[PDB]
């Protein structure tokens, strides 16, 4: 039997390495490295790989790894896929600590954007639930932590990280990390994953997928939202992708808005991680 080394990158940016059959579905690789975490709800969780195109592609635990990463190097990550809308009702502390540290990438990312204090409170919860207690002695006026918080760090923001942090004295690693998740939770483009694309004029628009729905982003105005019940079909043809929508009752027909994505498969995969919310939205 032939082995492949597969190369993971875990959410604390350590590298796990182990192998599998050559012909091994993502299922196998994906059980071996939750295995290693100690993991049990691991439905909220997949592996991402880099194609070709060097687009994050999720890995399809149903279809062999070599028919996704084709002719790429086996290098995954391990990544949160669904984003839960409420983190308290997870049934394990170790679910929110993974979930919590795929957050701390999304923010230090930009990809979840945080105001000022939320970039502050959320550091104050991570410096609680890693260093616990404050403790003057490693922290002067001049104190910067070693704690990635924020897309661009400023001094003022080390200092207010310290001065919340003073506030949550007693507070157990578990306990900072499910108020975290508290505050997190509410950001608006939290679990929201965007895609670039063209409405039916040719403008440049986002669409987001989450938990609720789909969302169009035109600009900072002009944001249009569908609620998974709203959302009668999706499907792509060819650069396209269809969105079909309810009418209000009382109308005889539905609506169809089209998209233009980049490439055929910049379509197939928006249409892939729509399907797998909606079905997500169904079992909540
Ligand atoms: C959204 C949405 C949405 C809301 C209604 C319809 C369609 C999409 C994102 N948001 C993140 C914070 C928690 C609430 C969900």
């Amino acid at each position: 039997p032939k082995s492949m080394q597969c190369k993971v990158i875990l959410l604390d940016g350590s590298e796990y390495t182990c192998d599998v059959e050559k012909r091994s579905r993502g299922q196998v690789l994906f059980d071996k490295v939750c295995e290693h975490l100690n993991l049990l709800e691991k439905d909220y969780f997949g592996l991402t790989y880099r194609d070709a195109e060097n687009q994050k592609n999720w890995l399809d635990p149903a279809k062999e790894i070599k028919k996704q990463v084709r002719s790429g190097a086996w290098h995954f990550s391990f990544n949160v896929k669904f984003y839960p809308p409420d983190p308290a009702q997870l049934s394990e502390d170790i679910t929110r600590y993974y979930l919590c540290l795929q957050l701390r990438d999304d923010i230090v990312s930009g990809r979840l954007p945080c105001s000022f204090v939320t970039l502050a409170l959320l550091g104050s919860y991570t410096v609680q639930s890693e260093l616990g207690d404050y403790d003057p002695d490693e922290c002067g006026s001049d104190y910067i932590s070693e704690f990635r918080f924020a897309p661009n760090h400023t001094k003022e923001l080390e200092d207010k990280v310290i001065e919340l942090h003073k506030s949550h004295r007693g507070m157990t690693p578990a306990e900072a990390e499910m108020h975290f998740l508290e505050n997190a939770k509410k950001l608006s483009m939290y679990g929201v994953d965007l895609h670039h694309a063209k409405d039916s004029e040719g403008v440049e628009i986002m669409l987001g997928v989450c938990a609720s729905g789909l969302l169009i982003y035109r600009d900072r105005l002009r944001i249009n939202r569908f609620a998974w019940p709203k959302v009668l079909k999706i499907s792509y043809k060819r650069n396209n992708f269809y969105i079909k929508i309810r009418p209000g009752e009382f109308e005889q027909f539905e609506s169809t808005i089209g998209f233009k994505l980049p490439n055929h498969r910049a379509a197939k995969r928006l249409w892939k991680v729509c399907v797998e919310h909606h079905t997500f939205f169904r079992l909540l």
